[PDB]
């Protein structure tokens, strides 16, 4: 329900394949995964099959050989069919297999990328702590080396598809004396020895997606398990999130979508005064305001996904559309659940969990109060 | 805290009494009722006696001889325990027991008031239908005078407390071709024969409460069960509400400061990059924004108040605190989420409640959208 | 300050050409022309030169032969030099010009468009009235056929342009049983026997530009003087105004581009409590909403540009710019003030006038409440 | 207008007394105050002849012998009517006499309270200057004791009724490491050896009102008119100012009622597509959110002055008004030029200077920034 201007056929064809797939695969059981707390295992093995979940590994990797602007429009259409589906997703694609692609060696890439292209296996992203967030640099986790090999020490919390991963990005310190640019990027296997799973959060929203701390109690991994060199974890968990925002971004812009969706099909249906609510000069206002954001966000969104593309600077216009989009989320599923009214507060409806799903694309990944800073720091930096 | 002029020493006594019972009966077991959905019944006994079930009632009455001032303390106090608590006490205070004192015979109050004041018995309101909510007058429920009966046949839906009521009153046509003038008031006993519940609502908050449809199929009350004269149910409908949304006006008062003081409590302790979240601008501006808006809605609401008291007009004040508070609440508690943070976001905190069950009191008992067009209509009538 | 994906040469080059113009010609007068009221008649020939008056027209009419995306970014920079000179520009360009090039026959191109491309002569728009300007149908001027001519009567009111131009585009009632039907756009010089000027206006920005009614008596013109058929004009507006929105939109840019600067070089430099103003975290939020606000609005303005350029349809996206541009602009020029202090209040600083010339993006070429209610038209549209 | 809960009758009496005032007095010459920056000289002496220049002092001394209340509904109705008086008027009871009277000896009272209460002359404050507003504590100018007499260098900058006063109380440091602690408070005679005026600032808003630096170069003043103690004089600002800024917030609400009731006027007589603007909803809702956020500010108000009057605690309370009702002023003010339209840009109505005058409220007396990290530091106090 939107118009731009020239997109490739591929990005057309790749839109309508995934639009088709959300709506036969994703929305007819999306209720029953939100109610059960249920992770999608049959929908997830399709998307690998498809190739959404290493859209932007080249093919040699058996990767799916697209690009962002790809990979943020079938994220679009996928969080509109169910935001669990889309985060799990995107944590595969930005978060797990991103940093291994641009910082690995060839043979890490051979191990830890390829066996996680086509479903059968996901990974995890662990940065966060529990006295930690949006301190990155605080980590408090470390790791030991003992001739050849690591051992890690400390607690990683709010960890997506913890539960049902087979590998993790973990960051640690290495070298407590120079604080943030101490910490170093690990690979690890999962299970392995010393490392325990926290228990399930139970959450608002997003709750088909897995959410638990990961203990590690003198957890052993083989030296060349390091990812990048010593000291530059801070650096990789920093590009790697300019990437992952653009993914989060992208989730939100469908969550949105599928909230204003359901309020024009209501409002056209529901009459009150005798005549549908469109013909209420206030619900058409509302209904332009939700447009607008909407359209202003993926904007944003895909211009971010195309610098990152063209290989330009994109920390800026990644934590833009990121703001912008979660914010619009949570005001469009306002607004859904207002225009259907009672309608808008019970279960029978999708209205509820999408305002549920929306609140927590305005915290992880960095929070709103964290790209705005971003933003700053860039900008300034622009007129220096 | 706040700072208030100077209430009477039984208003501020009022305030210690209920806070304490809220403290130690409420608070504590707020989070089971919400996810049982269970319904406080030991809780609400206790109010019962302690007379907060019936405030504005005279003692000749058994009420607790109070006023509306005090019936907004008193339920913000108890919403900040538990909103569902504080919409089962307001809707037997303004939508059961209100309509019956203003209107009700010298026998109807003996009937149905009395024994409605101890906690033993509550009552419901009936006015919404499946097609018309905010559309009042479009009532499809019909009630046929049969000499000594009057004969109720059709659907209410959203009814709250209608799973533990034991007498409501209800709207319904005796013409329906003279649309909002053919309306008139009942008092319907619970249960009776010719009257059905629905199953109860699944619902985003306020889950301790019940809400379903009450089915009435020739449905035979005594002909003394009219509430007014006939033909007078729309204006019955107006007054009850103008003096319910005082009552949702103080429940959103009450979430919102239950969700400030998390905020406040939270940002003290947690640290950030060195010091407590309050050390930090941003976090400042938010508490300052989130502190002016609750006390500038509780002024509206105890101005919408005193002037019901006084026995001045006060629909349109009685509007703009219901509107004015509901937002509030959506806003603060929106903001009590972030600043948690991830911890937000998960149930192990009560953030997440007071976010679902505010969002309600920007719909019920006249959604936003309809508090503006009553407050609009006022203001143009004071200009002309 | 704003990074774009791949900018072809020549609009990176025109966007520099006309950045240093404004920095040279329109930066150190803007101040001195608000304070006068006074008319940039050297610096409008100096662009004319340049072929900033006829962007879009044909190398064949004389016309600079570039396109809309070229127009917006040469009217964003013109803009962000003088609000005025920018609006001169786009009236010239959108709303003289543009219908003229797409209803005009080949004759009335070359003696109503050529002698306008160079800057001695611009033209006007004369579609509101004193008793409508929304309500575009409710044209009251009327015009009569009298053979080989048509008689004209009536007022028009707030004429940009109107006491420097040499030609109108005016729309005048020819059939009033038809009503928005019965409308009809014609061509007149000015001056001209039977019209007359209005006294200029005095208003709060933009006040460089004059803006006065045009009184129409008995005032005869060539029957060739019709644009387009008989009936047409309510489609000829409707789709010219479809263009000029672009234009403001862009003007609106220029301003708010103009705020962020002035805002930003003076916190960098300005010290509070023993430092910039850009250490304050809020002053960083703000710049970073700022920021956001006006790049979002220029990619919705570029991407209608665009499709206006492939001859898509482009109503909806017009006017999703003018409306976000204008509100951004507002905004920004607001905070703008707000972070100079005592400062921004005086006329010393540019940012006071920043904050009147924005007001009016707000309202003409259709107010915000306008755009709104046509983005809902064909969003319900593409619903359908 | 709006409903009070029960004012005593002396200050209802006084709400007319100051509506009949302004509109007699005011509104007919506002439009020529603000066009030619002419200082309404007859009218401040007849304010004073009323006694609204000195409300709050004492009848012993000259006063009208009211209160803060009298003076917050007063300042209002007079602000209503022109702005730049109400600043005038609020200048000289809370910035001049306010201090004096709280902190001046009992022949310092005489001195200097008793001849400023009639209109003959009036005071002004004196506490910024060119390097610092926000930040009150750096005061650069000096005040040094040569035994029977201080001497003070420096310049103070922004000073209202600068051209028009005849007294001051200036803030001057006696030594400048020991930075807020040794801040002292002086009364000085205007004129005076020593002191000159800088040239009258031009300005966007309130320009009846002067605005202009102090210069002080050995100005020799007699030792007895320090004002309090040696190193108080940062206290007495910041109390000075709590008592100012409720002056501030009522000057607010008269800007913010004289734009509503100008929206509302228009409104029913201006008519599009068919009948008066007050029938579309859109204009409905923007009514009724100005009125709400009007009367929401002005109970804000109210408290604060009462508090002041019962000898409570205000500070935050005064914050909170002067915050909410500055940013309604502005809020309402751009709405209303919204709801005139074009009619709202021009000089001819007087929508356009309420918006510039609405804009210095949110600015002088402290800015929102700073509004709000004293709400910030007293709530956090509340609950520590
Ligand atoms: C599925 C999910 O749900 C996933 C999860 O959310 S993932 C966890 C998300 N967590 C976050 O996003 C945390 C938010 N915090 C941040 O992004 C950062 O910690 C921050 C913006 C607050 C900055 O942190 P900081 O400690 O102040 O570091 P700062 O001084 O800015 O930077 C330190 C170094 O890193 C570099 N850096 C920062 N951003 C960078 C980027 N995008 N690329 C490269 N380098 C970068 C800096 O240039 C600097 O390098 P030098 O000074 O050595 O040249
Ligand atoms: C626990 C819970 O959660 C409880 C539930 O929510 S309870 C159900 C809540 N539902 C609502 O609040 C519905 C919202 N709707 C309304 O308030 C109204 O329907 C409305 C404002 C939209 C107006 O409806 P309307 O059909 O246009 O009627 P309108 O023309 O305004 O009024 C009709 C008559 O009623 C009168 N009236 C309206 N409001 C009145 C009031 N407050 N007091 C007295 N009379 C009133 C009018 O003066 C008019 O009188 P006449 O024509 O007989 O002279
Ligand atoms: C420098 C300056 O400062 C310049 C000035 O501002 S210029 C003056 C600016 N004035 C405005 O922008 C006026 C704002 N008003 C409008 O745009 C319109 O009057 C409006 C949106 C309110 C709609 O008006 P309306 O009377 O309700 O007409 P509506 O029923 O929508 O449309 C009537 C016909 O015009 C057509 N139409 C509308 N917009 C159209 C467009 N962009 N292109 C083509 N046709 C269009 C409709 O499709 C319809 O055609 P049919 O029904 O015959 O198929
Ligand atoms: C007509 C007009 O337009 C008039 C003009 O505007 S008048 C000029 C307006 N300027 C302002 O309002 C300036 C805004 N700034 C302020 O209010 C303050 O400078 C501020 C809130 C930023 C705080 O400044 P600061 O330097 O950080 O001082 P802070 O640490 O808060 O306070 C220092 C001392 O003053 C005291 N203080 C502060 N506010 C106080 C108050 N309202 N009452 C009493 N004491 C107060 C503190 O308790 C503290 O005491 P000790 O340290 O001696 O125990
Ligand atoms: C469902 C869910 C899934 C998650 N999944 C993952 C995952 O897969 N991997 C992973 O590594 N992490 C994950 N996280 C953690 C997430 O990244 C953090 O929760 C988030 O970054 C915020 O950190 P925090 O919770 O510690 O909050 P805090 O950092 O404690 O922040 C609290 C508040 O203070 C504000 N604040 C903090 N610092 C500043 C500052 N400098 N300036 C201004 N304001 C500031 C914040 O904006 C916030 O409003 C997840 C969280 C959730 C809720
Ligand atoms: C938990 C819960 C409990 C409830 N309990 C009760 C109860 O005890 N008793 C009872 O009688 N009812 C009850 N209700 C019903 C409630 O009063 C209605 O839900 C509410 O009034 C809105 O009506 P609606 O749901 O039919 O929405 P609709 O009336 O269909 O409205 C949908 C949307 O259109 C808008 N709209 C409608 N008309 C206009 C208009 N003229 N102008 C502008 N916008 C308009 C609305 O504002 C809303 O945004 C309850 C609802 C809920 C969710
Ligand atoms: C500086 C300036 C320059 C101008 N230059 C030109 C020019 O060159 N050429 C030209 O032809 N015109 C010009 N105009 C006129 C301009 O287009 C109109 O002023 C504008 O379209 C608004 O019309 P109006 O002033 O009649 O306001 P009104 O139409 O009377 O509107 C008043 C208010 O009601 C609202 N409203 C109106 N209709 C509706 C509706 N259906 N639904 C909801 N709300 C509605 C409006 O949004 C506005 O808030 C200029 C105006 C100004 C101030
Ligand atoms: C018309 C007019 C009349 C005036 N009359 C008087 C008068 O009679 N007497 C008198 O003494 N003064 C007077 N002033 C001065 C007035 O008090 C100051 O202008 C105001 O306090 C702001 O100070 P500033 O202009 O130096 O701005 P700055 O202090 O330089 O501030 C600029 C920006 O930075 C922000 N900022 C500064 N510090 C902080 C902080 N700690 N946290 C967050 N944000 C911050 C401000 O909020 C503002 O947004 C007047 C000003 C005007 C415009």
């Amino acid at each position: 329900v939107y118009q731009s201007v020239e997109l490739p056929e591929t990005h057309q064809m790749l839109r309508q394949t995934c639009r088709d797939f959300a709506e036969k695969e994703l929305v007819p059981i999306a209720a029953q995964l939100d109610k059960e707390h249920l992770f999608p295992t049959s929908q997830v093995k399709k998307m690998g099959e498809l190739g959404l979940l290493a859209m932007d590994v080249p093919e040699e990797l058996s990767g799916a050989g697209l690009d962002y602007l790809a990979y943020s429009i079938a994220l679009e259409e996928i969080s509109r069919g169910c935001a669990s589906t889309g985060v799990i997703m995107s944590v595969n694609n930005s978060l797990y297999l991103g940093p291994i692609l641009k910082f690995g060696s060839s043979q890490q890439k051979q191990q830890w990328i390829t066996p996680f292209t086509n479903g059968d296996k996901i990974g995890c992203f662990a940065l966060s702590e529990p006295g930690n967030g949006s301190d990155a640099g605080a980590a408090s986790t470390t790791a030991r080396e003992e001739g050849d090999s690591w051992v890690l020490n400390g607690t990683k919390a709010w960890i997506t598809n913890s539960w049902e991963a087979s590998a993790t990005v973990v960051f640690a310190s290495t070298d407590r004396s120079r604080q943030n640019k101490g910490i170093s990027a690990f690979l690890v296997p999962m299970p392995t020895p010393g490392l325990t799973l926290g228990k399930k959060e139970d959450k608002l929203g997003i709750r088909a997606s897995s959410t638990a701390n990961l203990i590690f109690e003198d957890c052993r991994i083989p030296k060349e398990n390091l990812l990048g060199e010593p000291g530059m974890g801070f650096k990789i968990a920093m590009q790697t999130l300019d990437m992952g925002r653009i993914g989060i971004a992208s989730q939100a812009l469908g969550i949105a979508q599928a909230s204003l969706d359901c309020a024009v099909k209501y409002a056209e249906n529901r009459h009150a005064f005798g005549a549908p609510l469109t013909k209420l000069q206030n619900i058409q206002f509302k209904l332009a305001d939700m447009a607008l954001a909407l359209e202003s966000a993926r904007l944003l969104t895909w211009r971010a996904a195309m610098l990152k593309d063209n290989k330009k600077p994109f920390t800026k216009e990644s934590a833009m559309a990121k703001l912008a989009a979660s914010e619009a989320a949570t005001a469009i599923s306002h607004q859904a659940i207002q225009i259907l009214g009672g309608m808008g507060y019970v279960t029978e409806m999708p209205a509820e969990r999408y305002y549920r799903d929306a609140r927590i694309t305005e915290i992880y990944e960095g929070t709103s109060e964290i790209q705005r800073l971003v933003i700053a720091g860039h900008l300034l930096r622009s007129y220096r």
